[PDB]
DNA sequence: GACCCTCCCCTTAGGGGAGGGTC
DNA sequence: GACCCTCCCCTTAGGGGAGGGTC
């Protein structure tokens, strides 16, 4: 009143940092009444300190300078519409959120799983929940001869998604008596799904179906080019002496270990085969 | 497989652009496998794809670059944890939103409020809801006297609480037959709040009450000096006339109406008293 | 003729000083 | 001796070209 406030007074009386008021002032957000055109100080008047709180509040919620600027020239009802966009956009974060730390869980509930695995290298009968995924034809397509390209389009729609991508690569093939790996070939190659969200337009080559519940002959070990086909025959051997049947494709998944590109890589292999009891 | 893949070739089937790319590559997160030495091409080999997964699912949570170039380098307990972290900063965000979004809604009802206002200098009397508020003595101030920056500290408090500032500024002052308005000085100056949230440490010179839910003489119109006590003036005739009794002090309320420097300023005021029925 | 490469400029909202006057 | 001012540099994660070789 009848006086100014120097810029450091106006910093500690609304409580926003002195670089902030000359940002704001450059910015032409916020200028001072006055500037003493020698000493270049800005000086501040009592009045116009009430536009602090619409750029505070507004700051507050995270909305733009530049669009602080275009508020501060609306009026109420446009004002009030104005905050009627935050609550949808509000609610947007939240749905987002919400989804996102139920994947995050998901992700957790898997990673301890193949973390509190019995035991390496041994043929296990357990008990397995259902699994949903997405696959496709494997046209071509062996234990010798899959890429991770392989993967691209499938790991692409995941993403669209899950917004997460796959950290596991699946691949299923027939259960047969093989003598060696030349002689197995892939049937479908999948990708695990998190999100319950409809993916964008699907396409027709993409399958979204599930490892189905129930009881399985499983196998883990860490990934072996040798190791990989001696403990499929040991899976084999297992349903063979137990006289076992099997009442679904043998499924693969391979997990990579840690994906630090300093020490050799690791993966882990999992394989198993629904049974009938 | 025994071949390189260009950049380009790596960006389409990563789906991560090639600027991405050279980026990761300079920032030491994500470089090619091999470096053409003379065409500078870079090339990348099938197998190192997979280490795009862990940056890809990383960005989405939106981690810092810096960040995952330490979480390549963990173990999977240590991951877990790492995940246990983004669940717990996820609740804080969801408890945020949620709060926020239902300040916003607090804020939009009482902005509506004013906007339906029966009609302006005349009044009114209707039963209002109860209004929290944060008030302290008004030490020798009064309608004449008062400044923005006499709510300094009141704000401060708030603004560490609602995370919003106040946008209306409150006075309160005995019911008493006014003359002049220099006959009259504030008792309390206070400022609403919005969030249910325990504010730090509060000063005890900061009281923390209600406007009390009840019946109110009230009277709403826009600021001018000479109208501001004629308004009053026409509130104490109609207790008078009425005869009703007061049960409670004065409170008044001024909001600004638009928070632009280019348009001058106007702001709206609200007087109410709270009678007996 | 597409592909890829290396600069170089630009973006949010100020925080950190440095060098040097001003209340 | 506090206060304030004007540069100037720095920060996230790349997107946009420009000028110019390369598959
Ligand atoms: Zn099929
Ligand atoms: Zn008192």
């Amino acid at each position: 009143k009848e006086s100014y406030y120097s810029i450091g007074e106006v910093s500690k009386l609304a409580n926003v940092s002195i670089k902030a008021l000359r940002y704001y002032d450059k910015i032409d957000l916020f200028k001072p009444a006055y500037v003493d055109p020698d000493t270049s100080y800005r000086y501040y008047t009592d009045s116009q300190l009430i536009h602090l709180d619409l750029i505070k509040s507004l700051k507050y919620i995270g909305t733009p300078l530049e669009e602080m600027k275009k508020a501060q020239d609306l009026e109420m009802e446009e004002l009030f519409a104005f905050y009627t966009e935050q609550e949808r956009q509000i609610r947007e974060k939240l749905d987002f959120l919400s989804a996102l730390e139920q994947t995050i869980s998901l992700v957790k509930k898997r990673m301890k799983r193949q973390m509190e695995y019995p035991a390496l290298g041994e043929v296990f009968v357990l008990d397995e929940e259902e699994i949903r995924i997405i696959q496709t034809e494997a046209e071509g397509i062996g234990p010798e001869n899959v890429l991770n390209a392989s993967y691209s389009k499938l790991k692409k729609f995941i993403e669209s998604a899950d917004g997460f991508t796959n950290n596991s690569y699946g691949a299923t093939f027939s259960f047969q008596p093989y003598t060696s790996i030349d002689e197995m070939t892939y049937r479908h190659i999948f990708t695990p799904v998190l999100t319950n969200k409809q993916i964008s337009s699907i396409t027709p080559d993409m399958e979204i179906t599930t490892i189905p519940k129930g009881r399985y002959a499983c196998i883990a070990y860490n990934f072996s080019p040798e190791h990989y086909f001696l403990n499929l025959q040991k899976l084999i051997k297992y349903i063979a002496d137990r006289q076992l049947t099997v009442v679904s494709d043998v499924y693969q998944l391979i997990i990579p270990i840690h994906y630090s590109p300093k020490k050799q890589e690791e993966y882990r292999v999992e394989m198993k085969i629904r049974i009938l009891d």
